[PDB]
DNA sequence: TTTTTTT
């Protein structure tokens, strides 16, 4: 009855549930009080060192040699045959010796924390004792959050929108739309950025601009592989589009984007597939543009102002005369010190818990704000007072006719002066004029030789005189 | 580093180089003129955690088809992490500990200019010629030498054996105690370049509109 | 599928989906414009052995300087 | 009952804090007062055959030939499951052999 | 308007 040693202490490490295999081919193992995985290391090897001790005695001298561990790491790559799931639970975040769960506050650690199976983890211990809310630093964070964003009637809705925003990184379900940092310099954007890092560790990614700009399914790219499975992701200092050679965002991009999985594929892998779990932030003292506009597009941007000033001593003056700045401050020399020594680390994961406490309980969900880009700001005034026409003008016909709207070929055709004597008494000429003569010739129709038309009927024609 | 010829820069660098040994590197102009995140860039990967970084001979931008220097490059080559990736590899993150010097004889032109790029340029100037006994005469009539002194041709042999490595190794320490003691920061100079100084100026000259004016 | 808006498209697409579970796909409209034989496509190797492939949100023909479909 | 005298040796080496695990995923040893590392080399094998002396002198005999050197380095790269951060100070100037404080002119070696 | 990089 006593076969091969080696395979029943095989079959005996995995009785334990350590040692995983995800649904695309990789290995999770469970060492420290996490679930870790690597494709260059050893991590199985790892694993049966650990655990050596809680076998029978009769097994760790074996266990000591590297080729005993090698047969039985090939033993165990063979016995399981079945893939499982994980990340199945957004609302819990993992740390390094433990999860916490973001509904009832409690921290787990141990087996507790081993159900949850979590890949990830912020890469860093979770101390309780400096999780307090009353504490000094606490207090210099609050009025430094105060100083970036102040709260007043004016800024009470975008400073909401920051505190969604800032909160929503530490849920693991799928954003819908992504936010735009939008402000001057010497703003705030950059110790925004740190502070964030800081306190949310390894689960922050930065990377090139090259995602929003070219295709992503030609060859390897590892700026997507990173972004796999990742909480926030981060990308900063986009070039002004107003200069020549600037090259316009793709929406077909930004569709990809906004997918529960992703293409992209590492060096010396064949994974090719990558869960999106991240809030995208795109940082720029620009207003981005974009080569298409359509409704799904705008569907799914959201945009942040800053607007105070931090400046120096001599530069007060002439910062205050600038418009682009409602507040000017001093200039702290050492906030990028303390920061970087993670001196509001907890106090910051604090913050966020209780946001996340205030907004996202009942349910995840962005909004979008698509009334603060210039592009799309024309469109949606097409969209709002200039409508299309239907089958259910039948009624009005004779008034179309007598404004011009002639039902030729079973269709309304307003003759184009007409139609731009009405646009150019409503829509200024002189501000989109290029954009209106995109508009006259995108969808230009003509009836006949001398009744060009485009069947959109304006608002106040639609309503029957 | 902006100068003249024969001013002195490349004694300085070749001086720096000896004195901190391989924490200096030199790297081509591809940084300041392309894009850095596209495709294997060994010039980024081997700017990992070096202390002194030098680019020279910066070409005339009046020459037409000269590409010019992008604002977006200088603002991604001053935060912590730079994005690049080496050849035969994935890891895009890069630490940023290095101090970025150009050696030019032109002064720089920028696609686009704001504040921001504004608050991150510095300049220092070089003003003495070293000529030949021959030349001596004809460098006295050009404005841009405020002093022309004699070459010495046996001068560089003795950088190349490193006979003055310890000695500014001791000067640069004595600096740095001078000044970056109680913490250190660079103050940017925009008021030497020309446009820069035209957009103070235009900027000095007009207060925005508000309701006090009314 | 030509149509107005909300006419039920999207809820015939899901049940359509659902219902053939992952033989259903959705591609963009790129290679209908696009050259099949220049530069890796994942793409053409997707649809293999599929039963469904969706090809929604069509460009504006209306639109100037839009890629005609190529027949 | 002591188990493998393989282990026992690359346990010694171990606990002396000589080698490193790097967050990029680099092992980085101590040689000759400096902290170097190589993704070419096998700077393992160097460590374990220049710190023999200070080892016990029934362990240098074993660690003479060069297939326990590579058991013992296998050991030792399986017994790493833990990574620390690099280059924290910046006040600090690093030699060949040794370092010098900015801050006082100290030279510690 | 591809070549090298990558396997
Ligand atoms: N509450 C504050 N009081 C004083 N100084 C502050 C405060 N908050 C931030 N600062 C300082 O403001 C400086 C500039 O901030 P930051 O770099 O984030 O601006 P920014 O607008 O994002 O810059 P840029 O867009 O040019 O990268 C930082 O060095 C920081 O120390
Ligand atoms: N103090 C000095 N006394 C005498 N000769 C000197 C002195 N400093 C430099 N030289 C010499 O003068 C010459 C000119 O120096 P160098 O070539 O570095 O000038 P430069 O302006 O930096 O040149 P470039 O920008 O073309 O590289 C060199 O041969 C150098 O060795
Ligand atoms: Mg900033
Ligand atoms: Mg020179």
């Amino acid at each position: 009855l006593d076969g091969n040693k080696l395979f029943n202490i095989a079959q005996r490490i995995l009785d334990t549930n350590s040692v995983l295999l995800t649904e695309r081919g990789d290995h999770i193992v469970w060492i420290n009080n996490s679930w870790k995985f690597n494709s260059e290391e050893p991590l199985i090897t790892k694993l049966i060192l650990s655990i050596r001790h809680q076998l029978p005695k009769e097994y760790s001298s074996e266990l000591l040699c590297p080729r005993k561990r090698k047969t039985v790491e090939a033993n165990i790559r063979d016995m399981l045959v079945d893939s499982v799931e994980t990340d199945t639970y957004p609302d819990k975040l993992p740390f390094k010796n433990g999860v916490l769960d973001l509904v009832d506050g409690m921290f787990y650690s141990g087996d507790d924390a081993k159900k949850y199976t979590c890949t990830v983890s912020t890469g860093f211990k979770f101390d309780d004792t400096k999780f307090v809310e009353d504490s000094p630093e606490m207090e210099e964070l609050m009025n430094i959050i105060n100083d970036i964003q102040p709260l007043t009637d004016e800024n009470k809705k975008n400073r909401e929108l920051y505190e969604k925003t800032l909160s929503s990184c530490l849920c693991g379900a799928t954003k819908g739309c992504l936010t735009f940092f939008f402000g001057e310099t010497a703003t705030g954007k950059s110790t925004t950025k740190r502070l964030l890092k800081s306190a949310i560790g390894d689960l922050f990614v930065e990377t090139g601009q090259t995602i929003l700009t070219d295709v992503l399914d030609k060859g390897p790219n590892p700026f997507i592989a990173n972004m796999h499975l990742k909480r926030s992701v981060f990308c900063s200092e986009l070039p002004d589009f107003a200069c020549s050679g600037s090259k316009k965002i793709r929406s077909d991009n930004i569709k990809k984007l906004t997918e529960p999985c992703v293409i992209g594929r590492p060096c010396f892998s064949n994974k090719i597939n990558n869960r999106n779990h991240a809030t995208i932030i795109i940082d720029t003292n620009y207003k981005p543009v974009f080569d298409r506009i359509d409704n799904a597009l705008m569907r799914r941007i959201a945009v942040v102002r800053f607007r105070t000033h931090f400046s120096q001593p001599s530069g007060r003056e002439a910062a205050e005369n600038n418009d682009a700045y409602d507040k000017v401050k001093l200039l702290d020399e050492g906030l990028d010190g303390k920061i970087q020594n993670n001196r509001y680390r907890f106090a910051f994961l604090y913050l966020l818990v209780k946001w996340y406490k205030k907004y996202h309980i009942p349910i995840m969900k962005l909004y979008p704000t698509p009334e603060e880009i210039p592009d799309f700001a024309f469109y949606l005034k097409i969209g709002t007072l200039l409508v299309s026409s239907s089958v259910k003008h039948i009624p009005l016909m004779t008034d179309l006719s007598k404004k011009g709207y002639i039902l030729y070929d079973n269709v309304v055709t307003l003759p184009l002066t007409t139609f731009q004597q009405k646009i150019s008494k409503y829509f200024n000429s002189r501000l989109f004029g290029h954009d209106i003569e995109s508009f006259i010739n995108r969808h230009k129709k003509f009836a006949n030789v001398s009744d060009e038309y485009l069947q959109y009927i304006f608002i106040e024609d639609i309503s029957s005189p």
